[PDB]
C-alpha cells in the first residue's frame, strides 16, 4: 500500500487526481486547436505552433502532478478524457478567447486546490502549487491577454489582413 | 563645509539642484509611460521598452548632475518629486507627443542653465552641459520627431493597424 | 480594462501601489545618503557606494512590484514622492541607524501586505513576496545589524580613526 | 615667421607663455614634494608616489600648451623657473594643504586665460582649455579635498598612527 504517506489527506489525493484529468483535457483541447490551424484552409503556422506548445505544457503539468501524487504516497486514478468542446475553432481571435477561458478554469482549479491544502494544513502541497503552477499560470494568462489586445486592434475593417499580420509579426514561425 | 569650491556661484548651485528635480520628474514620467504600455489592455512591448529606457537615461542624467555638484563643492538638496501629469497616456501618438513636450522643457532648462553659466563666467559648467547634455537632447528630440512623423503617416483610416505596425517594425522588441 | 484579472482584490491592488511609493521613497533616501558621503567634506567612498547600491536595489524592487501589478491585471497609480527626511546624514553610524529604521519600515509593510494577501486567499501574492522580498529584507537587515555592531565597537575615544577604518576595511571601495 | 597664425592675439600668446611657466613651476614644486617624502626620516612611499605623479602631470600640461602655441603660430618664450616655496614640507597634511593652494592658483590662471580668450573671440583657445584642462583640474581638486578630509579625521590624538594609516590604506604604494 504505502509506508510513506504523512499529512496527505484523502481529499487532497482525490483533488489532485481530478486536476490531472483537467490538465490532460486541456492538453487535448490544445492538440485540437493546433491541428485546426495546420489545416490547408486555415494555414496559420504561428497559431498552430502556439497551441501545439501549450498542449505539451499542459501534458507536462499533469505529469508533474502524478509524480507528486506518488511522492506523497497517494494513488493515481485515471478517468475517461472528454473530447474538446469544439471540432473547429473559428478565427485566431475566437481561439485565443477560448484559450483564456480554459486557462482561467485551470487557474481557479489551482486556487481551489491551494485553499484545500491550506485548510488541511498541508504546506508541502501549497508550496508545490506556488512553486510550479500559480506563477506559470499568471504569466500565461498575461501573455494571452496581451495577444487578445493585439488581435483586437488588428481587426479594423480588414480582418484577413490583420489575422495574417498578427501571425507573421507576433507569433513564432519558421 | 567645502575647501574646494572655486568660481561656483550660489545661483548655479541652486539651478543645478532644480535641474536634478526636473530630470528625476522626467524619469518618473517615463516609468509611468513604460508601465502603461505593459498593461494587458494596451500591450505594445516596443513602446513600453522605449519609455522604460528613457526612464533610465533621465535617472542617469540626474546622477551625473549630482556628481558634478559635489565635484564643484556645491551641496545637493532634494525636493519632493511630483507625480506624472497623467495616469493613462492614450495612444502611442499621444504618448510620443507628451514625450517631445517633456524633452523640449528639459532642453529649455539646459539652455537656461548654460546661459546662467555664461553670464557667471563659469566655463566648467558650460563645458559640462555641452559635453554631456545638449547634443544628447538634440539627438533624442530628432529621434522623437522622426517617430511622430512615422506614427502620423500610419494613422490613415486604420489606426489600430498603424499602431501595431509601428510598434512591430520601428520599435525594438523581443 | 482587463480580461486577465482573477483572484486579485482591490485592497491588494491599492496596497501594492502604496508599497511602490514606499520603495521609490526608500530609493530616493538612499540616493541622498550616497551623495552625502561623496561630499568633499565627508569623503567616505565605501559608505557612498553602500548607499548608492541600495538606491538601485530599492528602485528594482519597485519595478518588480509594478511588473507584478500588470501581470495580475491591476493598475499602477503613482503618487508624489516625498523628499528624504534629512538633507545631511551625520556620521556613518547615524546613517546606518537611519538605514535600519528605514528597512524595518519596509519589512513591516511587506509583512502587512503578506497578511492582507493571506486574508484575501491570494496565494500568488503571498508567494511573490516570499520569493522576491521577505528573505532579501531579512538578509539586508542582518547585514546592517552586523555593520552597526562593528561601527559601534570602533568608536572608542577615537571616532574619526574608527570611521576611517570601518570604511577602509569593511566596506567595498576602489 | 608664421604663415599660419589666424585669430590668435598677442595677449593670448603671452598669457600661454606665462601659463607654461606656472605649470613648469608646479611640476618643480611636486618634484620637491615627492623627494621630501622619500627621505629616510620621512619615509611615506604612497605620499612620495602621489606627488611624483603630479610632477609628471604638470610637465605634460606645459608640453600640451607648448604644442598648442606652435599649432596656432605663436612663439614659445621660456623664462627662469623659480624654485619651490619650501625646502621641507612638514606633514602629509601640510603638504596636501600646500598642494590644494597650488592647484587653486593654477585653476584661477586657467579661468583667467579662458576669460581672455572669450573676450578676444578665440573659440579654439576656449575649447582647448575646456577639453584638456578645466575638468582635469576640477577632478584633481576634488580628489585633494577628499584626501584632506580623510587626513584631518585621522589626526585624533595619535598623529603618527593616522599619518601611517592614510599612507597605507588610501594612497597607492608597492
Ligand atoms: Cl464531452
Ligand atoms: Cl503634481
Ligand atoms: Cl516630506
Ligand atoms: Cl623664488
Amino acid at each position: 500500500s504505502s509506508q510513506i504517506r504523512q499529512n496527505y489527506s484523502t481529499e487532497v489525493e482525490a483533488a489532485v487526481n481530478r486536476l490531472v484529468n483537467l490538465y490532460l483535457r486541456a492538453s487535448y483541447t490544445y492538440l485540437s486547436l493546433g491541428f485546426y490551424f495546420d489545416r490547408d484552409d486555415v494555414a496559420l503556422e504561428g497559431v498552430c505552433h502556439f497551441f501545439r506548445e501549450l498542449a505539451e505544457e499542459k501534458r507536462e503539468g499533469a505529469e508533474r502532478l502524478l509524480k507528486m501524487q506518488n511522492q506523497r504516497g497517494g494513488r493515481a486514478l485515471f478517468q475517461d478524457l472528454q473530447k474538446p468542446s469544439q471540432d473547429e475553432w473559428g478565427t485566431t481571435l475566437d481561439a485565443m478567447k477560448a484559450a483564456i477561458v480554459l486557462e482561467k478554469s485551470l487557474n481557479q482549479a489551482l486556487l481551489d486546490l491551494h485553499a484545500l491544502g491550506s485548510a488541511q494544513a498541508d504546506p508541502h502541497l501549497c508550496d508545490f502549487l506556488e512553486s510550479h503552477f500559480l506563477d506559470e499560470e499568471v504569466k500565461l494568462i498575461k501573455k494571452m491577454g496581451d495577444h487578445l489586445t493585439n488581435i483586437q486592434r488588428l481587426v479594423g475593417s480588414q480582418a484577413g489582413l490583420g489575422e495574417y499580420l498578427f501571425e507573421r509579426l507576433t507569433l513564432k514561425h519558421d
